[PDB]
């Protein structure tokens, strides 16, 4: 007898399990580096911190490109902005500008901390009215960080109950929904194979986004002045003026701002939401954080960046969430700019390269009990200093494409968690429903919405 002719082979079921996991699973069989073919396209998947550090750092510029996806083409207005922009003059300029923007927030009245704290203050005030009730805290958090990013981008914020916030939250939900089904690593190009409305759907969420950004950018051309660089939009216009003409067109500026707005809001919200979930499943850790927040900060004042030097277990909890649930479990896809190599294997010009960050954060030789939420992994055995327990760890990636929002995100997470932990007891709702920790892989790695019982703290009031 005979083997049947094979016309197609995939090593696991599509739309079965999370893909970053299925890829990790195959490491057992094939090693930490291997490739897949779909039509003309080859894709490399990397699942070890050494070979990843080759792609991200050592050969940074070689692998700093982005592949082209019909779905990203829409989200990025034909490859503009930073995130889904390919390497080139376009990317490099807009990346450096945005970065330069961030320094305009290093010291003074527009200290990043002061902008962050104002909003956490509104945010804690709103949340306080719900004393005794179980709420989904998604929207209150989305609001506070929508504000921080808005101030940083434009020097504007939204008053309470402005409907624009609701309009944003909507096309954000609908873009994240139609950007991919599961991860950005779509394996089989299902949307070229059968009739469907997903590009149609995606276009018209992005239309409404682009329309809101167009209003603000034409309504700002007349407020703009050379002697006043205080936000990101200024920085961009300060560049268009001096000069790079092809590079800073209207579309190009809109899209960069659109990336930062998107990225500022959805990543931090998601992580806050994860952190709260892990905290609800871990009442032993939760208790110690209240005890640590009392011993070190008490109730004479609200928490402060300078507190990162003493709220160590809080910073370890955040570190551990960013490990167990990476925001980007497979980063964003890379691409080979020139012919090159990983681990001394050939990788040709144009090949998609994916770092399975999830594998690195779960490597069993690198972590002692990787499947466990254990903020202790990030402390010395006593409890008094933060440690880097493995090199297989890159929540913010690294190299030419590393996260630019990293200082922003770090401070937003630490300050949100600290104000929250000071003022509020956060408990399971009366119906003992805990959130699912499984997650929902999309551009960002999300958690199903859930509810938290929020109460005002006995110790917080017993001091007013
Ligand atoms: C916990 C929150 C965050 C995490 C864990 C995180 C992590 C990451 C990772 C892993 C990447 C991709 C690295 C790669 O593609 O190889 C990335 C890229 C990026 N992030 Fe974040 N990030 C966070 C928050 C933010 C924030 C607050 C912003 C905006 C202020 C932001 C803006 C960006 C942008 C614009 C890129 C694209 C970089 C490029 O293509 O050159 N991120 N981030
Ligand atoms: C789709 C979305 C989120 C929904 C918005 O409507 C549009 C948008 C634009 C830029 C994207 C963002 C999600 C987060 C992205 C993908 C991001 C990012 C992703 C992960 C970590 N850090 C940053 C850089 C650009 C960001």
């Amino acid at each position: 007898l005979l083997s049947l002719p094979l016309v197609g082979s995939l090593p696991f079921l599509p739309r079965h399990g999370h893909m970053h996991n299925n890829f990790f699973k195959l490491q057992k069989k094939y090693g930490p580096i291997y490739s897949v073919r779909m039509g003309t396209k080859t894709t490399v998947i990397v699942g070890h911190h050494q070979l990843a550090k080759e792609v991200l750092i050592k050969k940074g510029k070689d692998f700093s490109g982005r592949p082209q996806m019909a779905t990203l083409d829409i989200a990025s207005n034909n490859r503009k902005g930073i995130a889904f922009a390919d390497s080139g003059a376009h990317w490099q300029l807009h990346r450096r500008l945005a970065m330069a923007t961030f320094a305009l927030f290093k010291d003074g009245d527009q200290k990043l901390e002061k902008i962050i704290c104002q909003e956490i203050s509104t945010l804690c005030d709103m949340l306080a009215t719900h004393n005794g009730q179980s709420i989904d805290i998604s929207f209150p958090v989305f609001v506070a960080v929508t504000n921080v990013i808005s101030l940083i981008c434009f020097n504007t914020s939204y008053k309470n109950g402005d409907p624009e916030l609701n309009v944003i939250q909507n096309y954000n939900e609908g873009i994240i929904d139609n950007l991919s089904k599961d991860s950005l690593v779509d394996l089989v190009p299902w949307l070229k194979i059968f009739p469907n409305k997903t590009l149609e759907k995606l276009k018209s969420h992005v239309k409404i986004r682009n329309d809101l950004l167009n209003k603000i950018l034409e309504n700002y051309k007349e407020k703009f002045r050379s002697d006043s660089i205080t936000n990101m939009l200024d920085t961009l216009m300060q560049a268009k003026m001096n000069s790079d003409s092809e590079l800073l067109s209207d579309n190009h500026i809109l899209t960069t701002i659109g990336d930062i707005f998107g990225a500022g809001v959805e990543t931090t919200t998601s992580v806050v939401k994860w952190t709260l979930a892990f905290l609800l499943h871990n009442p032993q850790v939760k208790k110690k954080l209240y005890e640590e927040i009392d011993q070190n900060v008490g109730f004479s004042r609200t928490p402060t960046i300078s507190d990162r030097n003493r709220l160590l277990l809080l910073e370890a909890t955040i570190r551990e969430v960013l490990r167990l649930r990476p925001v980007a479990p497979m980063l964003i896809p890379h691409k080979a700019n020139v012919d090159s190599s990983i681990g001394e294997f050939a990788v040709d010009k144009g090949t998609e390269v994916i770092i399975n960050l999830w594998a690195l954060h779960h490597n069993e030789k690198e972590w002692h009990q990787p499947d466990q939420f254990m903020p202790e992994r990030f402390l010395n055995p006593a409890g008094t200093q933060l440690i880097s327990p493995s090199v297989s760890y890159l929540p913010f990636g690294a190299g030419p494409r590393s996260c630019i929002g990293e200082i922003l995100a770090r401070q937003e997470l630490f300050l949100i968690m600290a104000w929250l932990l000071q003022r509020f007891d956060l408990e399971v709702p009366d119906d003992g429903q805990l959130p699912s920790l499984e997650g929902i892989p999309k551009v960002v790695f999300l958690i199903d919405s859930f509810k938290v019982k929020i109460k005002v703290r006995q110790a917080w009031r017993e001091a007013q």
